[PDB]
């Protein structure tokens, strides 16, 4: 994250960090929880990702310190892409992650609500993406879990800053004309996070930008109310 601050302890309790084991254990991406064994995250974080036994989730964490050989995390049962992911930036940059036990919820730990798909039309004013990302394009993983504020931007505006692609409505863009605050690299798959009625959201999910928080180039995340079906299809299989 960019021009962000520290979390709180249980500010975000539907914020995981995504590991992988292979070749060692580090951070791979974010993620949102989103029923008792089912974690929300972009398609793009499993590029040579070969099975789901090198996954790891943790829940409840605000440092990354918090984790070590010794700390419970949930084993991953089945990676699900969406079929007509390809690329973050064609689209489709949505991934579920089916555990292999069930998440007790908690005040560490707890679902964040889909959009409603009647809300498609609601203007979300009070936006936060969070994540342990670097804070500029050359640095590292941070250590305590950040968040940053960042007003949405309209589907016309955003294909303006980005000539060149095709951004879809099942994208949906966030930043600040002049910069300064956005997702980076190691926030991928994470949240933004949208309070509406006094009920947090999932907007979006991190997914692409061209170099981080630059001005006139806001932040690209998979419109998340464009996904609800497909989310209830795999969730809700018989
Ligand atoms: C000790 O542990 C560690 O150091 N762990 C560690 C783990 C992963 C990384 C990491 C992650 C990412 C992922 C994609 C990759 C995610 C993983 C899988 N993958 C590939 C290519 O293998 C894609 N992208 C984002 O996170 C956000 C993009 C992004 C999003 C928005 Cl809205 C705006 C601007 C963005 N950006 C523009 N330019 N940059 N960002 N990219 N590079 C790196 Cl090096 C670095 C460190």
């Amino acid at each position: 994250i960019v021009g962000g601050t520290a979390s709180v302890r249980g500010e975000w309790p539907w914020q995981v960090t995504l590991h992988t084991t292979s070749p060692t254990q580090r951070h791979l991406c974010g993620g949102s929880i989103i029923g008792n064994q089912w974690i929300l995250t972009a398609a793009h974080c499993f590029y040579g990702v070969e099975s789901p036994k090198i996954l790891r989730v943790y829940s409840g964490i605000l440092n990354q310190s918090e984790i070590k050989e010794d700390t419970s995390f949930f084993g991953v049962q089945e990676i699900i892409i969406h079929d007509q992911y390809k690329m973050a930036e064609s689209g489709y940059d949505i991934a579920l992650l089916k555990l292999e036990t069930t998440v007790g919820y908690g005040d560490s730990q707890r679902p964040i609500c889909l959009p409603s798909k009647g809300d498609r039309n609601v203007i979300y004013t009070d936006c936060w993406v969070t994540g342990w990302g670097y804070r500029k394009l050359r640095d590292k993983i941070q250590n305590t879990l950040q968040k940053a504020k960042i007003p949405l931007v309209t589907n016309e505006e955003c294909q303006k800053r980005y000539r060149g692609h095709k951004i879809t409505h099942k994208m949906i863009c966030a930043g600040y004309r002049e910069g300064g605050k956005d997702a980076c690299k190691g926030d991928s798959g994470g949240p933004l996070s949208c309070k509406h009625n006094e009920v947090w959201h999932l907007v979006g999910i991190t997914s692409w930008g061209e170099g981080c928080a630059q001005r006139e180039r806001p932040g690209v995340y998979t419109n998340v109310v464009e996904y609800v079906d497909w989310i209830l299809e795999k969730t809700q299989a018989v």
